[PDB]
């Protein structure tokens, strides 16, 4: 296969224009000009998470009447797939069980609990934050950003050394760095501890201008 190592410095997304896309820059090592340089990877195909909340009970959308039947797993997978997917254009999504706590301030909801994780990918529009539906109370995970999701989810505590497996070739150069790559899913990054920060550039700079003796303009 194939895996380098990275140290990444910041990040940057652009949810409105190139959604599920997140970029990430910092410095590499070349053995041949042995000094470090500069380098960007894309990580690409991060998916939303929501969380369902089952109801305790089926309730009637016009007065709440309980018919009787109680509430399994299976028909909250059920409800998603044969109105909400449809009702709002989704088209693929994978859903499972999970176990989740919650200890805030949203009331009507117990402190552990079984809930419905569904992920999708992120070209697909995005719920409203008070959906409700016959067999699920409440939704989370609406409107998370997806830095924050990378960042929860592979575990990042700042400047840090990453693996970086698999890499694939850009079509075109999309950053003025000297090296590129990229990565197909979340999967693909992970965290070392036993290596020390590599040094850095730094520049400082002055600026003088010049107010315009007849127009009011500043000119450097």
């Amino acid at each position: 296969e194939q895996v380098f190592h990275f140290y990444w410095l910041d990040a940057y997304e652009d949810q409105y224009n190139q959604p599920g896309v997140v970029f990430l820059f910092g410095k590499v090592w070349i053995e041949s000009a042995e000094t470090h340089v500069s380098c960007c990877v894309m990580v690409k195909n991060i998916e939303r998470t929501l969380y369902f909340l089952p109801r305790e009970m089926k309730i009637d959308l016009n007065t709440g009447k309980e018919t009787g039947t109680p509430i399994s797993m299976k028909d909250v997978y059920e409800e998603f797939d044969e109105k909400i997917a449809t009702k709002y254009k989704i088209m693929k999504f994978k859903s499972k069980p999970v176990e989740k706590n919650y200890a805030f301030e949203i009331p009507d909801v117990p402190e552990k609990s079984e809930y419905l994780e569904v992920k999708y990918s992120a070209e697909m529009p995005q719920l409203p934050q008070d959906l409700k539906g016959e067999t699920f109370s409440h939704v989370f995970g609406t409107n998370t950003s997806s830095l924050e999701l990378f960042l929860m989810n592979r575990k990042i505590k700042g400047p840090c050394w990453l693996e970086v497996k698999s890499p694939q070739l850009l079509n075109q150069p999309v950053s003025w760095c000297k090296v590129e790559a990229m990565a197909l899913k979340p999967d693909l990054v992970n965290v070392i501890k036993d290596v020390s920060p590599p040094p850095l550039v730094v520049m400082a700079f002055s600026m003088k201008t010049m107010q315009n003796a007849k127009n009011h303009q500043n000119e450097i």
